[PDB]
This record gives C-alpha cells, sequence and structure tokens, in this order.
C-alpha cells in the first residue's frame, strides 16, 4: 500500500525497478522471443510463432521473473496474440474464435479433481481424521527422517496408482499436516518431504493402467497386442518402485535432513463419531468411484463429475463453509489452467507433431532400443515443459507406426509401452504437472514457500534421468519377456 | 470442527438434521423433480429432462437450501446425469462428451472480465485512489442518503453503459468502500446501496449498443433496418434512465434508509504519486480498451483477453500479492460459472427454443404491441432464471421472423429492438446475472451478507416489472417515431 518509489536520480531521473534482476530477466526474455519471432525457424507460420510462445512461457516459468500463476494467466493472451491456434481444416483461427477456444480449454475434468482433492484434504484435516491416520503411519515409519520420507513417498505413490496424481499429492499433504505444520520453510526435512511427495506422485503417475490419462490412452493402443493389466503391471510397477527408491536415496542424500529429531508418534486409538464416519464414508466412496471410473463412465463421463460429489456433500451439508472454499489454493488452480492452455496451444498449432515427425524420419530403421531411448529423451525434454497428456497423444500414435514397420513383431507394443512409461519422466520444472504445481505453492505457517524453482531444477532433473534409466533398463528387460507380440 | 451431532432419541435414534427447514426444502425439491421427470411433459426426452433440471436448479437457488455457489457446482453434474446435451445432429451426447462440453463452458470471457474487475477494485482500494475518488462523488451527492443512493446507481449505470455490467458493479462497490466499509450488514441504507448498485447495473446493461452481449447481437440484426447508434440511444437511454429513477424511488421508499446520518465528505485534494499515476493509467487504458473492443477485436478477440492485461500488470509488478488473489471472491466466480453452465444446458437441449416457438404459433397474427408484451413477459420470466444472452440468442431471431411476416414494415425492427431491451429486465433472482451474483455475496466487516435472496425477490421482482413497463410505454413510444422501417 506504499505510494512511493525509489529513483536513481541523475545517474535525468529513472526509477530503480528498471535495473533489478527481475527487470533483466524480462529484458532477456523479450529479446529472445523477438529474436525467435524475427528469425525464420519453422516453415509453418503458426508453428514458428508457437515455438516463440513456448520459449517465452518456459523461460518466464523457469526464471520466475513474475509469479508462476501470472504467467499462467498470460498464456491465453499470448495464444491469441501469437496466432498459433488453427481450425480443423488447418487455417489460422480468427482472434475471437481463438479466444473462445483457448478460454474453454482451461476448465477441465482435472480442475474438478484438484478442487475435490482440496475439499477432501480440508475436511479430513479440520475434523481430526488426518491427524488420527498420521499417527498410525508415523508410528510405522519410526523416528528416522529418511523412513518418514520413504513412508510419505510410498503413500503418495500408492494413492497415485489408483486415483491418479491430480489429487493424490493434496491428500498426502493433508495426511502430512501433523508433521509439516510445525516445520519452518527453511527446514531441510520439510523441503525434502514436499519435494519427495511431488516426485513420488510424478513417478506413481506411470505405474497402473489407470494412473494417468496417458496410461489409459496407451492401453487403448496396447490392447490389440494382447497386453492386459497383469502384463502392464509386471513392467510398470517394478520400474516405478525402483525409480521411486532411487529418487528417495537422492532426496535423503542431497538434503541435510538425516540429523533431525522427530516427535515420537503413538497411534491415536480414539473412536470415530457419526460425523467422522460420514466424512470417512464419503471420502472412501469418492476414492472408490475414482478407481472404477471406466466402469461408471457411461453415467458420469469423467472423474471430474465424480469430483463434484464430495464438494456438494461437504459444502452443502455445512461441514465446510464459504470461507473454507475461499481459502483454497486458487493460485494452484490458475497455474494448472495455464499449463493446460499451453498444452492445447502446442497441440492445435501442430508444433510438437512436426518435431516428432522430424525425429521419426531420422531414428527410424534403427533398433528398437535406440528408437526407444531417443523418443524417451524427446518426451523427457518436452514433458517437462508441455503437459504429458498432450505429448503422449501426439507421440504414442507415431511410435506405433515406427514400430509397425520394423521387422520385429514385438517392436510396436514395446515402443508404445515404453513411450507410455517415459511420457511421465519429465518432472524437472515446478510449473508443469499437478504434483509439481501443488508442491511449489506449499507454504509454511508463516507463509514462506518450502520449495523454489531452483530446488526443483536441481533435484527433479536428476530425478528425471533416474526415472528414465529405470524404464529403459529394468522396464525394457521386463518387456523383453513379458511382451509376446 | 465439532465432531458431535444432535439426536431426537426415541421419538429408535434419528438425528435432528433430517427435520430442519433445509431438509424439508430438499425433500420438496426432490419430490418436485421426480414428479417432473416421471410425468410426461415434453415430446423430446432431452427437453423433458431439461425442464426438470431447470426447475431443480431454480428451486434450489430460490429457496437457498444449500449455498448458491454449491448449486452452481452441482449444475454440471446434473447436466451429465440428466442427459440433456445434444450434438449438432440432434442426438444425445455420451456422458464423456457431455462432461467435456459442459466443463468447457464454465470458463469464459466474462469470467476473465470479472477477475479483472476484482483486480481493479482491489488495486484502487489498496492504494487510496478509490477513497480519493469517493470524496468528490460523495461531496456532490451531499448528506441525504437518497442522494447518495442516486449517485451510486448513476455511477454504476454509466459504467455499465460502456464496459458492461460484468465488472461495473465491482468497480462501483470499490468506489463505495469508504462508505460501505463502516456500515453493518443490518443497516437499511447499506442494503439499499448494495441492492441499488445491483439493480442499476441490471438496468444499465440495456442502454448502449455495447452494454451487453444481447445488445451487440441485437445490433447485428438491427443494422440492415437502418438503426444506428443514435437511434439505439434515443430509445434505450430514456427507457433505462426512467427505469433506474423508478427503481431508485422504490429503493428509498421500501427501505428505512431516509432517517440516517452520513459523514460530511470533503473532497481529498492530495496529489497522486508515480505509482498511483501508473495504476490510474492502467485502469483508464483497460476501461478504454473495453469501450473500443469491437475495433480491436481482430487482435484481442474478446474483452476477456483485454481483462488479462490489468491482471498481469498489477500482479506481475508486485502491486498485488498472491494473498490478494487468494482473497478474491471465488464463490462469485463459481456462481457465475454455474449460471453459464445452466444456460448452455438450456441452449443445447433445445428447451427454450421449443417454448419460444410454441409461443410464436399463438401470439402471431396479433398486433405489434401485443407480440412485444407477450414476448417481453416471456423473456422476463426466462431471463430471471436463465442467462439473458442465451435467451436473446434464441428469441431475437424468432421475433424477427414473426415481424418479417407482418404487414407493418416497421414491425421487425420494433420487435427486435424491444426484445433486445426486454431481455435484460429479469433481475428478480439473486443467483442469475453478474450484478446480482456480485451483490448477493457482499459481506460486511464482520462477514455477514448485506442481502438475502428474499430481499432480492421482494425488491427486484417489482424492479423487473418497473423496467418492463418503461420499455413498452416510453421505449415503444420512442420507437414509433425513431424507427423508420
Ligand atoms: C498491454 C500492456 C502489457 C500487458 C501485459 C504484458 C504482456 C502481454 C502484452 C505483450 C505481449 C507481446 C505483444 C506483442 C507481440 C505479439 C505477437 C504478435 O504480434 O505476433 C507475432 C508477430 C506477428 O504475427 P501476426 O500475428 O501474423 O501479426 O510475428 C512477426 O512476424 C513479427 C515479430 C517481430 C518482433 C516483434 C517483437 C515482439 C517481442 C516479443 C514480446 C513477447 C513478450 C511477452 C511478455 C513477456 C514479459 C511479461
Ligand atoms: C536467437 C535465437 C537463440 C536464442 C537463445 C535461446 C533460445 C532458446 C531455444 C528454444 C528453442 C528455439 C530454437 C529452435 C528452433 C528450431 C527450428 C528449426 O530449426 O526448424 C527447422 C526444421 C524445418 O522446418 P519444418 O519445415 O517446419 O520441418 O524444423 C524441424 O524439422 C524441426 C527442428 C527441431 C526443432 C527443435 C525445437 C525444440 C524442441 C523442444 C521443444 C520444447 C522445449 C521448449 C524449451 C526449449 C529449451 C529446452
Ligand atoms: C455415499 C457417498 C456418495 C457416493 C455414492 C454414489 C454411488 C452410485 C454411483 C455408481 C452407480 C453407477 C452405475 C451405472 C454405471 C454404468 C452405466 C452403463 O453401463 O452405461 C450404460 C448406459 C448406456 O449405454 P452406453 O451409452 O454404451 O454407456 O448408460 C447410461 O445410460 C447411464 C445410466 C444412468 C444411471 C443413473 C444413475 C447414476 C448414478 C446416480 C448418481 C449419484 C446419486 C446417487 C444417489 C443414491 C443412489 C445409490
Ligand atoms: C426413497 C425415499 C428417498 C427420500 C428422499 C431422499 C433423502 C436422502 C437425500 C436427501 C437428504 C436431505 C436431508 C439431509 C440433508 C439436509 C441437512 C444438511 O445438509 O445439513 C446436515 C448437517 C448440518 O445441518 P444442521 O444439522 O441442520 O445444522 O450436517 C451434518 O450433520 C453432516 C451431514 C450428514 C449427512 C447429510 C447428508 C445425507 C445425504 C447424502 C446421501 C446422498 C444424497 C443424495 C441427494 C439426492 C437424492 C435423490
Ligand atoms: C452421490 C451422492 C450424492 C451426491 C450429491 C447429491 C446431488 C447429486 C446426486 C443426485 C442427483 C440425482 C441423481 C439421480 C437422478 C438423475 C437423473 C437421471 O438418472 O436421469 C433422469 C431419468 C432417466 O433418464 P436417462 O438419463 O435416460 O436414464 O429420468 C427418467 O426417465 C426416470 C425418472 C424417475 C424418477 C427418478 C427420481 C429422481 C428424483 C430427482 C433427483 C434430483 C435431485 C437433485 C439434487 C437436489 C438436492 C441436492
Ligand atoms: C407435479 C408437477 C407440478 C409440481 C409443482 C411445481 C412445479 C414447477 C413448475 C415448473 C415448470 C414445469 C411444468 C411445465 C411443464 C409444461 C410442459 C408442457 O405442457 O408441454 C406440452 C407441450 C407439447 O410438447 P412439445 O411437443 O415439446 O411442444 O409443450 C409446449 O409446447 C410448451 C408448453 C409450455 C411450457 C412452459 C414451461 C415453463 C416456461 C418457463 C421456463 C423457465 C422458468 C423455470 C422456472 C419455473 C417457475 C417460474
Ligand atoms: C498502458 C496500459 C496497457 C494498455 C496498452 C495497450 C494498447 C494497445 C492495444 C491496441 C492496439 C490494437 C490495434 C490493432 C487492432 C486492429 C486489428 C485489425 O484491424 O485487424 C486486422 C488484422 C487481420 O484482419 P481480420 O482477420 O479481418 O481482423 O488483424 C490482425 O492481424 C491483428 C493485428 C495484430 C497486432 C499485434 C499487436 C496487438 C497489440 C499489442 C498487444 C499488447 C501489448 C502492447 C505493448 C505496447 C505497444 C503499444
Ligand atoms: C524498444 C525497446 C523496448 C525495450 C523492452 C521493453 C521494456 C518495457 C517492458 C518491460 C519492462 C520490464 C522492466 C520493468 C518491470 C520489472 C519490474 C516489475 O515488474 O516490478 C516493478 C515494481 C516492483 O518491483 P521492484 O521495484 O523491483 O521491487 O513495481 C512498481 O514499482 C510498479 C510498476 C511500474 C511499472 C512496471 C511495468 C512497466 C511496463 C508496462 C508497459 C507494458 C509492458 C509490456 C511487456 C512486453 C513488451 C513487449
Ligand atoms: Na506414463
Ligand atoms: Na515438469
Ligand atoms: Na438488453
Ligand atoms: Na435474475
Amino acid at each position: 500500500g506504499k505510494l512511493d518509489l525509489e529513483y536513481y536520480r541523475w545517474p535525468v531521473a529513472l526509477p530503480k525497478l528498471f535495473f533489478t534482476k527481475k527487470a533483466y530477466k524480462i529484458y532477456f526474455i523479450i529479446l529472445v522471443t523477438g529474436l525467435l519471432l524475427g528469425i525464420k525457424t519453422f516453415n509453418d507460420a503458426a508453428q514458428h510463432r508457437c515455438m516463440a510462445l513456448v520459449e517465452c512461457v518456459a523461460f518466464l516459468w523457469a526464471s520466475e521473473a513474475i509469479p508462476l500463476h501470472i504467467t499462467a494467466f498470460l498464456v491465453p493472451l499470448l495464444v491469441v496474440l501469437f496466432k498459433v491456434l488453427k481450425t480443423s481444416d488447418g487455417a489460422i483461427m480468427s482472434a475471437a474464435s481463438a479466444s473462445s477456444e483457448i478460454l474453454a480449454a482451461m476448465w477441465s475434468s482435472t480442475i474438478m479433481i484438484l478442487l475435490a482433492g482440496f475439499t477432501l484434504g480440508e475436511v479430513l484435516a479440520q475434523y481430526n481424521i488426518a491427524k488420527v491416520l498420521a499417527s498410525w503411519l508415523l508410528a510405522f515409519a519410526g523416528c528416522k527422517p529418511r523412513n518418514v520420507l520413504l513412508m510419505a513417498m510410498c503413500v503418495v505413490f500408492f494413492l497415485s496408482m489408483w486415483i491418479s496424481n491430480v489429487a493424490a499429492p493434496v491428500l498426502t499433504y493433508s495426511l502430512l499436516s501433523p508433521l509439516l505444520d510445525a516445520m519452518d520453510a527453511d527446514s531441510p526435512f520439510a523441503q525434502a518431504l514436499v519435494l519427495g511427495v511431488a516426485l513420488a506422485a510424478n513417478i506413481g503417475g506411470m505405474s497402473s493402467p489407470i494412473s494417468s490419462p496417458q496410461n489409459i490412452i496407451s492401453m487403448s493402443y496396447l490392447k490389440p497386442y494382447g497386453i492386459g493389466w497383469g502384463q502392464f503391471f509386471a513392467v510398470a510397477l517394478p520400474s516405478g518402485i525402483l525409480a521411486m527408491l532411487l529418487v528417495w536415496i537422492l532426496l535423503f542424500t542431497t538434503f541435510k535432513m538425516n540429523k533431525t529429531k522427530l516427535e515420537k508418534f503413538k497411534p491415536i486409538k480414539t473412536k470415530f463419531t457419526v460425523k467422522q464416519y460420514y466424512i470417512i464414508t464419503v471420502t472412501v466412496a469418492t476414492i472408490l468411484l475414482w478407481c472404477v471410473e471406466s466402469q461408471i463412465e457411461g453415467a458420469f463421463g469423467s472423474s471430474g463429475q465424480i469430483a463434484i460429489i464430495p464438494i456438494v456433500l461437504f459444502f452443502g451439508t455445512g461441514l465446510l463453509s464459504t470461507q473454507d472454499l475461499n481459502a483454497f489454493p486458487w493460485s494452484i488452480v490458475i497455474l494448472a489452467m495455464g499449463g493446460i492452455a499451453l498444452g492445447k496451444a502446442v497441440s492445435s498449432s501442430g508444433l510438437l507433431s512436426t518435431i516428432a515427425k522430424a525425429l521419426q524420419k531420422k531414428i527410424e530403421n534403427d533398433g528398437v532400443f535406440a528408437i526407444l531411448c531417443i523418443f524417451g529423451i524427446l518426451m523427457l525434454v518436452v514433458g517437462t515443459f508441455v503437459s504429458h497428456t498432450v505429448s503422449a497423444i501426439i507421440i504414442i500414435p507415431l511410435v506405433q507406426e515406427v514400430g509397425d514397420k520394423l521387422g520385429n513383431p514385438k517392436a510396436a507394443p514395446i515402443l508404445v509401452f515404453g513411450c507410455a512409461l517415459l511420457s511421465s519422466c519429465g518432472m524437472g520444472l515446478a510449473s508443469s504437472g499437478f504434483p509439481n504445481v501443488t508442491a511449489i505453492s506449499k507454504v509454511d505457517r508463516k507463509g514462506d514457500r518450502y520449495l523454489s524453482v531452483m530446488t526443483f531444477l536441481t533435484r527433479g532433473v536428476p530425478a528425471s534421468i533416474l526415472a528414465f534409466l529405470c524404464v529403459i533398463t529394468l522396464g525394457y528387460g521386463i518387456m523383453a519377456s513379458v511382451v509376446k507380440g
């Protein structure tokens, strides 16, 4: 509310907001975006402008020159200013059509799932269910910080296996509240816990055939090859478990959390009440409906429609108030919507399809292992900046054609399965993916964020190579026998 | 956070939440919805189910059995459960397609405009611009509460004339903060001010050719008849002014606001600073870009894209924090999204078109005045429950065909103009329309809402008849000469 500004005076009078590090970052970003737009890169004008748009948004997010959710607000404006969206015929949309098309894509089923996760976390924490459940988990984990970390990653991984990683990190953070609440933002162990839940949700989003949209989509292509739930699990669960264990070792090695004193946790043995039993029943029913979504999709259509049921049943019954809904992390929602809009712009432009078909023209005729590693590297570099769902939708159909032409009869299922698993390894950027967006916005009791974008870059990029070597070594070894062709 | 419930005991043990008035309202609503679904009403099954859906949502909103923003969350779920959405060929959408199509309609351009209005109000109130401007307006208004009311309605009406009533009520409430802040929720004058700003924004949404989407759409049809900006103003501005004056008389007559003591307001004559000048410049530029949106639509596409500019320029420069964005009235946003979803369901099912074509087959061959009054009554009963934009989009094309077949050569322009003006008169329900949704959510310093849905029904329904008699008497009299044919 201060109405005063600082000036550099005669050195005739320019304010000091034009000479800060944020101003320098913005100058550099504008410079690079203008250079990309001016210099001819892609033959297609929409793809040429979408390359500049992707670079601009990615640099703005990585440098964090402005708040991450504000770049998310800025994405739709640039999608209309940079005429990147195209119609089905392939012509550039008019600005009005592009605006209506880009504002529609932000609100989606996963926004509903995230809001339901917020509702469930608040209702479990407010009525002492999460506190009771966190006394049995923390009793099993013990008094070693690395073991509590392992328990938290295992819990979020198992949750993401069945209900996906849109809402699993929120629920795990809600169960972690009895421990995270009394931890300052500069505590190494608290940072390790938040980052570990984020990374383990990212890894768990690739294990079960229903753990992510890119897994259901991949199974749609994989089914004709005879791959079922058991074959998918035998390959994707060991890979995810090994990747999660390696990331856990990285986390308790790179963080100075091992020398910490943890409160001894004796499990709470109180009896739940009728209100608490109602909350537990609604939570369990919502989780179960999220697990069997494909068998009730003819009525509900999506998990975002199922996500409404807890919201209505907890807010409509007075268990949660209007102030509780206004206290939701809406910056997380805005950041997620911005990520979705950027992915939709990339898909509509055709930018990623051209990159993927240019890669396809070179690495083809190569062996199945090499086409797997090169494409996995591609979706590891694209997936950390673009949504994994969009990247999988574009690439999984192409690797199928690449493998359908090879002499190996097991080549196509192996490539589709591998690219499905490797489509979730990009986790280095804190402003891409629901688990990452949730963890970057977590704040302590005083309001300071536990994690910066730099910590996410320094750990989640090594945690992306770790989750990528576990798929092309263990996962490929399991596919070599499991996949029959 | 209380884990205990009350029971009726042996009268063997049923809790007391099943015998409250809210439970009775819900029982009645389920009863009526099931009776509507069971009894055959409309030949089209989707329209027959949409009638029950509209009745259910309207009754839930009017009775306030559950919070209004929670019925807004419930609307998309019922749009999928009640299979009311249809494809372009007229076949019922699959639940997945219906879910993806109904969640895409919640986030729109007007949501962005409302968020920008929140941003502008917070940035003007936080940096003392609004308190400076409210010292010159309240000096002109004087020390009579009815005159302050007149000034507030005039300000919001003039704002809605140029930038529409999506953000004008928010800006007017921000300007009224120096007066509304120190007023408790049970004060008659505060309730009169909030309701008056709501009602005057509703009336102002019909005056200028760019005051509402149903005015731009109507001008699109009116242009071939020779009607221009001057002809539109000569008819719509006197009608709006008279309706606003009659509503102001209703407000200072039905509220015990006339016996009140108001603080003497001396104009604040301080000089703005560079930061305040930057805020003023950005606000004025955003308003001006909203006024000339049709001349810059080839670049921006919508006013919701223009609405992003203040958000980025105020949040990205640090003038507003993340906590300021989390303190936004998000229940208003959810309620608006629910209204939009209900309107889209009504449009897709074809329910409103069938009612409007059933009316058209009866009232046709009558005089131009009678077809005007009957259709205006229809859009006054539909517009208070369904969005005015959807109702206008459905009906304005039909009254054109009704008038194009009459013997009067001025019949079609008169009917299109009248139905454009009468499409904004429905203002009786507090959960329909941006000005109404904004006013029903306003809270005092202690958190108590100024207005209930009952107050909105008791004053805005007589304020809807008042705004409807002003169009068919003054407006029609002006059209009788202004319209040439
Ligand atoms: C309104 C005040 C600021 C509001 C908030 C600030 C951020 C949003 C507004 C500014 C964004 C850039 C608008 C101007 C360029 C749009 C692109 C365009 O016209 O089409 C491409 C443009 C024209 O394509 P057209 O759409 O076919 O006309 O490409 C070209 O062929 C010409 C490019 C020449 C170089 C122009 C210099 C632009 C530098 C990059 C600026 C990006 C900054 C993003 C924000 C970062 C900091 C926050
Ligand atoms: C002055 C510019 C340099 C400034 C320094 C920083 C700029 C950051 C670089 C970001 C990418 C922009 C440069 C790439 C342009 C290549 C276009 C080209 O040669 O096309 C010819 C060539 C022919 O045009 P066509 O007829 O459209 O096929 O295009 C291709 O076939 C594709 C070439 C490969 C393009 C790779 C682009 C990057 C992929 C990853 C995207 C997602 C990550 C975004 C963040 C980047 C950082 C990791
Ligand atoms: C206690 C906590 C709250 C949670 C409780 C919710 C439990 C109920 C949800 C599961 C029921 C769904 C079973 C039907 C799904 C299969 C559809 C199918 O096979 O499609 C064929 C069929 C058409 O064939 P298709 O086009 O090939 O799918 O699909 C339909 O037409 C869908 C049938 C609509 C059924 C209406 C009821 C939906 C569930 C009620 C909504 C929630 C209110 C619950 C109130 C209490 C009731 C217990
Ligand atoms: C076959 C005959 C069916 C009869 C009609 C259906 C009856 C069951 C559904 C409607 C229940 C309405 C009465 C209870 C809710 C009103 C009170 C309230 O919300 O506050 C409670 C109350 C606060 O209000 P207070 O006690 O009045 O202060 O909150 C609680 O104590 C916790 C809530 C406990 C359970 C309430 C909801 C139970 C129903 C959920 C099951 C599925 C509902 C499906 C709805 C559509 C059905 C087609
Ligand atoms: C899951 C637990 C509760 C969650 C939150 C509570 C509110 C949402 C869930 C309940 C909403 C109603 C679901 C069951 C009926 C759906 C309609 C349907 O199946 O299609 C029409 C249904 C079937 O059409 P179909 O879609 O072609 O199968 O219409 C008919 O022809 C049969 C109608 C017979 C009467 C059924 C009784 C329903 C009573 C109305 C309930 C509405 C209550 C709304 C909530 C108010 C309180 C909050
Ligand atoms: C047991 C039911 C009574 C329970 C008591 C409370 C019910 C509240 C009434 C809400 C409306 C539902 C009843 C109307 C059904 C008429 C259908 C009919 O006769 O069609 C035959 C008839 C022939 O079917 P067709 O082949 O589809 O044309 O339909 C028509 O031509 C249209 C008939 C006029 C329908 C008027 C419906 C109401 C218009 C306003 C909608 C927006 C406001 C929503 C809130 C209402 C309160 C103001
Ligand atoms: C200080 C507070 C901030 C506000 C300042 C913003 C002021 C600038 C906005 C107004 C400029 C728009 C003029 C062009 C609109 C007419 C388009 C037309 O005739 O369509 C034909 C033409 C195509 O014909 P059509 O398909 O029939 O429309 O439309 C276009 O291609 C659109 C041209 C794109 C121009 C790129 C620049 C857009 C404005 C820059 C975005 C904001 C960043 C400002 C940075 C500082 C620069 C001052
Ligand atoms: C032709 C050559 C063009 C050169 C490149 C364009 C330069 C102008 C646009 C970029 C300005 C970047 C430096 C200033 C902003 C960083 C500091 C900040 O946000 O905090 C300020 C500062 C807080 O940060 P602190 O002072 O560092 O603590 O807040 C203020 O004092 C109020 C903000 C005053 C005005 C700042 C924004 C002015 C630019 C708006 C005009 C349109 C922008 C269009 C962007 C895209 C262009 C293509
Ligand atoms: Na995956
Ligand atoms: Na990422
Ligand atoms: Na109107
Ligand atoms: Na209304």
